[PDB]
This record gives C-alpha cells, structure tokens and sequence, in this order.
C-alpha cells in the first residue's frame, strides 16, 4: 500500500482486498502489527485519513457501500453489554473500556456467536473530519467468503522509538520496517532505512538509550 | 497539481511555486479561481486537506518553514483594525468580517504598505486538524522576489453546479475544468470531462435547470 500515516508511537496502513477478518489481521501480524485500533476519536482521525489516502491512490475502489476490517471483536459465548460504549466488544491486543464509539445501527442482540467490526464508508458521500467512518458489527467472514461490502481492511503498528522526519535542498523517501515505503511520514519507526536524493541512505537507530536519529553530521544538501 | 479537494460548489488546489503574491493570484486566475479564502474553521480544514496532499505527492517540499498565499490583503493606506478578527484585511472577492482567523503573532502595527497573508507550516511537525496552519503578515513579494519562506500557494474555484462522482466494477478518474485532472472528487465541477475503464468519455452537463449529471443510462461496468 501506499496508504500510511505516522503519528508519535503508532502507524496506521489502509488496505484494499477481500479478505476475511481473520486473514486480515494475519496479513497485518506478518508485517509487526495488527488490524487497527480505534480507542478515541483522536485515533479514529488518524484512521479516517489513511482510508482517505488510499482512496486516493486506488482508483478501482468504486463500490457504493466499503466496509474496511479493524480490531475489535466479541468471542461466541458472551452476550452484548449494553453498559459501556464497546457493548462488550474487545480491542486486539486486550481493552474492553474504550471511550469512544461509533455504531452504524442497532448491534445483534446474540450471544452465539463471534461478532467483528469494519468501518463503513458510502463512497457516494465526502469523507469529512466532521463525520467519522461509523462501525458495522456482522460475522467475521471465511477463506472466500470474506463478508458483505469488505473491500480492505486498516492495519496498527506500534513502536518504541521512531526518528523525527530527515531534515535537509532536495528530495526524501523513508521506507518503513512494516514494509510499506513512502514520502512525508509524520514519525519514522525505528529501524527504518530512508532514502535521501540532493542518493544518500540511512538507517534509523538507537544511539544513546531511548534515542533515536539518522546519525548523519550535517544537515545533507 | 495532484492536489485537489472538491466539497459541495468548491474546489480548492495547492500548489509549489516561489511567486509573488500578485503572481500567485494571476495563476488561480488564469484558470478560473483566486486565490482560496479561510472564511470558517470547515474551510480552513478543506485548505489544510489539500496541502497535506501536496505534501504526500511533492517529495521536494522539506523546507524547514513553508508557507504558501491564501487570498487576504490589506490595502496601503489602511491601518490594522483591531475591533475584528480579519484585523482589517479582507479576502479576495470582497469581504472584511468574516468570523475565522489564526493569526501566528503580533501584527505589523502599520497604515503605511499592503500587507498579504500566507499559511505558515512548520514541516517538522505533524499536520493534524487539532492545529490548523496559521496566518502570517508580510509584506507581497514581487517578480523574483516572492518572499521569504514562500514555498507555494492555494488556489480556490466555485461553482454554480457540481456533478455528483460517477458510479459504476472497473476505475474512474475525473479531469476538473481548472486544468487539473484526478480521481475521488467529492464534487465534480459543471462541463468536467470524467475518464472511465472498467474506456468510456464523459461531460458533466446541465440537463434540466439546475440539474447536473453525467448523461449515462446504464451505471457503466
């Protein structure tokens, strides 16, 4: 993809394909992460706009109705709980008491089986910071059966260290670890080689403890 | 430009270039438009939108400090107005009160010499629509002499009548009257050609009074 953004600790990757949510989140693991998170408004902006950049760049996504996987699931076996505003859904990677939430519509009141989340996007409508992607709860799809309206799916990736963006006269291009390559990154993960044209490569590293830089003396070009 | 953000009868384009403020304007111009306005914390919002974009699609943008025109002057002649918001200048197209500003620092107290406007970004921190960019006073530039830290300009186009996106299986890309060409536009202006290839050609018309559509029976693909 060329959908990324980084902010602080966390990168975000918007994906197109029809994939079920479980081998979704198993395209995201094999790459350092996890389908994304969306714990606070602040996060479903961040997530909002990787969706908008891949728009963007893909031109063949056109279905009316686009349901995009993240990270939130109820096992079979436990009911909705109505008491706080992920009724009883859990976050990837543990979390139950999130704040924020943003469901389409009335949840299916069934405690049988396991439930997964996507974000809805009705690309027939502008995509807006005011009117964040609402969360549709249905089945979690199969091996080519991935689900009604899925057309991708947002991946999570979090770090310890990442480097400021390379300072400079020229052009620069920082190629993440998860894979993924791009230009203007807000944070660059640690580990990260970026490539400088004034064509100088380097690597992001830990120099003294909890430091993170390019280890590059003067500013290039 | 790749840069473009159409949202009901407005289209807004940032671009890169070290022109004056007057060169700037005479470029919106010659291809319909002026330079953009801030009227609103929502237009200054589409604004930042489109320079992000500019930043994702120019790789060459890494000066430090960049700052780009927008459509806000104050004549010579006319001392700073302190009792409102725009302090005094007023947008392109007329227009001294309207409720929005996000001025950088102190104003030049000054009757004396037309001050012009540009939006400042400081590229080495994130572009987040928490902290919209911020206005900053100078003096115009002139040819060869743009100014210091002009990096670009943003450009803003209406429209009487939009065309809602085309809908389809397959890509569509959309090319704006103002000579830009792209695709995922949240409007498309009257009397834009659409390039489809699921490859079939497209205008934008007035079919009855104030009716605007693609003239397609069928949703192609």
């Amino acid at each position: 993809t060329e959908a990324v953004v980084c902010v602080g600790t966390a990168c975000y990757t918007a994906h197109s394909g029809k994939l079920s949510a479980a081998e979704a989140q198993n395209h995201c693991n094999q790459n350092g992460g996890n389908l994304a998170t969306v714990k606070s408004k602040e996060e479903a902006q961040h997530v909002q706009r990787v969706l908008a950049q891949l728009l963007r760049r893909e031109a063949a996504l056109t279905a009316r109705m686009s349901k995009f996987w993240i990270g939130l699931q109820r096992e079979k076996g436990k009911c909705l709980d109505p008491s706080l505003p992920l009724k009883g859904f859990s976050w990837v990677g543990g979390g139950e008491d999130t704040p924020y939430s943003n469901w389409h519509k009335e949840l299916r009141n069934s405690c049988i089986s396991k439930r997964c989340v996507s974000l809805l996007l009705d690309l027939s409508q502008p995509l807006l910071p005011s009117r964040l992607p609402k969360w549709s709860e249905g089945p979690c799809g199969s091996p080519g059966s991935p689900g009604s309206n899925i057309e991708g799916f947002v991946c999570k990736f979090s770090f310890k260290g990442m480097c400021r963006p390379l300072a400079l006269p020229g052009q620069v291009t920082y190629t993440t670890p998860f894979q993924t390559t791009s230009s203007s990154l807000e944070a660059v993960p640690f580990a990260s080689a970026a490539n400088v044209a004034c064509s100088h490569y380097f690597l992001c590293k830990e120099k003294a403890p909890d430091v993170f830089d390019w280890g590059s003396s003067g500013p290039l070009c």
